[PDB]
RNA sequence: AAGUGUAGUAUCUGUUCUUUUCAGUGUAACAACUGAAAUGACCUAGGCUCAUACACAUUUUUUGGCAGGACGGGAAGAGGAGACGUCGCGACCCUCGCAGAGUCGUUCUUGACUUGGUCGCUUGAUGUUUCUUCUUCCCGUUC
């Protein structure tokens, strides 16, 4: 469970840690210096990092920085969809397009009981900070989710791309993220997801 | 090759949380627990704040009460007018000035005590009360 990374006791002054704040006091027991919490195991830790409890006190130590100045019946055939990307040019500056299509009435046809069948599919920026092995990290992924079929990842390595600045006439449909009415289009009738 | 029970401890995480008071328990004080419930008005957190039989028998109300056409002025020409009062336009007149009025006790304002008139109208306005309209011109309303 600790994905084989090494917390160095506190008393050994100090390797980047990943959550510089658990840690290891004189005796073995584990610490979190900020909510000054003792934790039995890593499984402890873990519900600890999980909590609102520490949550709160990594607010609380931030204002201190700035002052010191339907889930389940989810249908899952996990079957990979196909894109294409390609490099777009717009004026001033560059982004990128994802065409994403999907099937040929070939097995739809066996579900259509407005179950969310008109929800289209959807986006959002993953950190690579967590994964299901948890080895390397560190950029971000342009997620794409749609019920039956199976997601989509896509890596982001410059810091921003076609980030833009007030496209539209500021028009509160949230929808469900300021990203996605921003930057996406869903051919409905012939299956074809468009974003950029 | 794995493995039990008695007592007890620590540590996560989840979850809970005031509408306001009053009084009691409780507490080192809290906390916590136990009971009830203000509603209304006003002023710039606050309040010595406030509130929850008869009217019919003499002075009055059950009683002496009842009986081009029309209009409206103003003027002229022909066949409304007397009293008796009561309030006004002018003036040759009268009259000539700051105070309901006049005095005092006590205090920066109150308590007591006493007591337009005249003439015209040169066609001013009005209620008793007796008697006996037409034509023309002008200015307003209506159709
Ligand atoms: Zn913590």
């Amino acid at each position: 469970l600790s994905k084989g990374e090494n917390v160095p006791y506190t008393f050994q002054d100090e390797q980047v840690r990943s959550n510089p704040y658990i840690y290891k006091n004189h005796s073995g027991k584990l610490v979190c210096k900020l909510c000054n919490t003792m934790h039995m195991s890593w499984s402890s830790v873990e519900r600890h990092l999980g909590g609102k409890k520490h949550g709160l006190n990594v607010l609380r130590r931030g204002i201190s920085i700035e002052k010191s100045s339907x889930x389940x019946x989810x249908x899952x055939x996990x079957x990979x969809x196909x894109x294409x990307x390609x490099x777009x040019x717009x004026x001033g500056s560059v982004g990128l397009a994802i065409q994403v299509n999907y099937s040929s009435e070939v097995k739809e046809n066996s579900v259509d009981s407005d179950d969310k069948a008109k929800v289209p599919p959807l986006i959002r920026i993953v950190s690579g900070l967590e994964l299901s092995d948890t080895k390397q990290k560190g950029k971000k992924f342009l997620v794409i989710a749609y019920e039956p079929f199976e997601n989509i990842a896509i890596e982001l390595p410059p810091n921003e791309i076609l980030f833009s600045e007030n496209n539209d006439m500021d028009n509160n449909n949230d929808g469900v993220d300021e990203l996605n009415k921003k930057c996406t289009f869903w051919d409905a009738i012939s299956k074809l997801y468009y974003v950029q």
